[PDB]
């Protein structure tokens, strides 16, 4: 219904997963806070916006509407007041930085290692199935409980479970557009439930060291544990995004460094120069890229749009990390530029949860390829595809070395 912006009547959901940054460029100048016809919702692209609408008080989360079809009630990100403080107290834990410090070198490098050992001699491997993937999933499943799921099955889940929770199209009476998607993602919850609810059963009786016994335990009376569907959606949370996002974004950060190949010369003759790496890689190709989302509590005004209560807005936090607000040349991966703020890891009491643990996961990954294989290059015979509009990625990174 806003005139000047009738070209968005014509952005297609598949534009948006192959590439969705032509299309926020125009928002940002446009309108920050836009009604985006394909997605059925206002999208905040801006870095002022997004932050704004994250922090907001006149705001709570929201899931999006493809994510409640695929998470349902009470997914972490989906939920606010006394429901979600619970749900912070019961992923806390394992994720406190001091605790982290404790443990995160023997979970991931031995992992790292292994991984590594199956290729390291070969001079050539394709880095999202072969690395980065199952290092993210492996370090977070045995965190979990897991230990028993392979990777492969891991990675399975969470393609499954991206595909139906950004399975976001709308079609001309504000419906979704694709609802047969959303069965992969049914089929999913199915598999993960039949290995899942015999560990909750033995967790119930006995519980161990694992963060899923603990999210069943931790903060209750006596012989109580949190009903495991109260409990589920969180676990769903994790399988799709804490399981992928690691591997997105150390794979987002190498494609970055190979795009310059004296940064990349840097990094490997200086590891401590990783963690500065990753976050520019992060910023670069945000891993969640426009996966949440807040609602409006009372009618508010942001960006010069008068809203009413109860409207949903999508944080396009990917958008907002090309903001030239912030940034000169925001789609060039630049290690040296000043260590700014970001959004990729979003804003407010709905921000991620898993921040420190992720960027260690991330910076042992990568220490130990770049140990292994110091002269990995790119191989230029193949071309790098990034894939999706809410959870984005390379869909591989081939590479090469001399032997
Ligand atoms: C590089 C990897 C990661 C990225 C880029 C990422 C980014 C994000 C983003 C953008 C959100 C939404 C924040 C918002 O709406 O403002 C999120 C939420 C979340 N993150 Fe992460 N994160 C990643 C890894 C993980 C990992 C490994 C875990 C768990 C161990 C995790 C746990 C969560 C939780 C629990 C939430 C929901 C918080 C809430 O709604 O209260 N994160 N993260
Ligand atoms: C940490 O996992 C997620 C974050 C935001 C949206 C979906 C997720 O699975």
């Amino acid at each position: 219904e806003r005139p000047d912006l009738a070209w968005l009547d014509e952005v297609t959901m598949t534009q948006l997963e192959r590439n969705p940054y032509e299309v926020y460029e125009r928002l940002r100048a446009e309108a920050p806070l836009a009604f985006v016809p394909v997605l059925g919702s206002y999208v905040a692209s801006t870095a002022e916006v997004c932050r704004e609408v994250a922090t907001s008080p006149d705001f709570e989360a929201v899931i999006t509407p493809a994510g409640g079809r695929t998470f349902g009630h009470p997914a972490i990100i989906g939920v606010n007041g006394d429901i979600h403080a619970d749900l912070r107290s019961m992923v806390e834990p394992a994720l406190q930085p001091a605790e982290v410090d404790r443990w995160i070198d023997d979970l991931v490098r031995p992992i790292a290692r292994r991984y590594l050992e199956r290729f390291e001699n070969d001079g050539h491997a394709e880095l999202v199935a072969q690395y980065c993937e199952p290092v993210s999933v492996r370090s977070l499943g045995d965190l979990l409980g897991l230990q028993e799921v392979d990777s492969d099955k891991l990675r399975e889940w969470f393609a499954k479970l991206n595909r139906s929770f950004t399975n976001a199209a709308v079609d001309e009476n504000g419906e979704f557009a694709n609802p047969e998607g959303f069965a992969e993602g049914d089929q999913a919850k199915a598999e993960i439930r039949a290995v899942v609810d015999p560990l909750i059963d033995k967790w119930i009786e006995h519980p161990d060291d694992s963060a899923i016994s603990h999210w069943l335990h931790d903060g209750m009376p006596p012989g109580q544990t949190r009903d495991r569907e109260y409990i589920y959606p969180t676990i769903y949370v994790y399988l799709l995004g804490a399981m992928q996002e690691p591997g997105h974004g150390m794979a987002s950060t190498l494609v970055g460094l190979f795009s310059r190949p004296e940064q990349l010369e840097e990094v490997v003759d200086d590891p401590t120069l990783i963690p500065r790496a990753i976050a520019e890689g992060l910023r670069w190709t945000s891993p969640i890229w426009s996966a949440t989302a807040r609602i409006s509590t009372k009618p508010v005004t942001i960006a010069g749009v008068d809203l009413p209560a109860g409207t949903p807005v999508m944080l396009s936090y990917g958008s907002a990390n090309h903001d030239t607000g912030k940034y000169e040349a925001p789609s060039q991966y630049d290690l040296h530029r000043p260590p700014l703020p970001h959004l990729a890891f979003g804003a407010g009491n709905h921000a991620c949860a898993g921040i420190y643990f992720a960027n260690h996961v991330m910076r042992i990954a990568l220490e130990e390829l770049f140990e292994a294989i110091p002269n990995l290059e790119r191989d230029t015979r193949e071309g790098v595809e990034f894939w999706g509009w809410g959870f984005r990625g390379p869909t591989s990174l081939h590479v090469t070395w001399e032997v």
